[PDB]
């Protein structure tokens, strides 16, 4: 088992309880095969349902989830697929409600919250803030700071606003 650093980190994410579980939704996929999917196995998989899919296409399905460059479905790299779903970041992304809110912000329409928009915002509160704590806010919300605030963003903004 060599050329395992990405695949050593997802397998660790499930214990063999949770590796159990989806191993049953697995070898479904390997009706088959022997501990693997492949081109082949994935089609006869896809005609069950009554889809009939090509197998030349159900190959690049797989080429991308090769990231290593192994050719067929394992079971880790099935482990692997469920590890890159269970990313709560991406999970928020669906937030339309704060798709609604987000373009509240930006009263100009351009897509993205500007510092000149969110600054007389804020100050129309009457409140004695300061600008050099307000910009250095919006620096510090900002981990790659871009200039604007877009919605990527505006998920971690409206996540803990207490």
């Amino acid at each position: 088992a060599s050329m395992t650093d990405q695949q050593a980190e997802a397998r660790a994410f499930l214990s063999e309880e949770m590796i159990a579980e989806f191993k049953a939704a697995f070898d479904m996929f390997d009706a088959d095969g022997g501990g693997d999917i492949s081109t082949k196995e994935l089609g006869t998989v896809m005609r069950m349902l009554g889809q009939n899919p090509t197998k030349e296409e159900l190959d690049a399905i797989i080429e991308e989830v090769d990231e290593d460059g192994s050719g067929t479905i394992d079971f880790e790299e099935f482990l692997v697929m469920m590890v890159r779903q269970m990313k709560e970041d991406a999970k928020g992304k669906s937030e339309e409600e704060l798709a609604n809110c987000f373009r509240i912000f930006d009263k100009n329409a351009d897509g993205f919250i500007d510092i000149e928009e969110l600054g007389e915002i804020l100050r129309a509160t009457g409140e004695h803030v300061i600008e050099e704590d307000i910009e250095d806010l919006m620096k510090d919300s900002d981990k790659n700071n871009d200039g604007r605030i877009d919605f990527d963003e505006f998920l971690k903004m409206m996540e803990g606003v207490q």
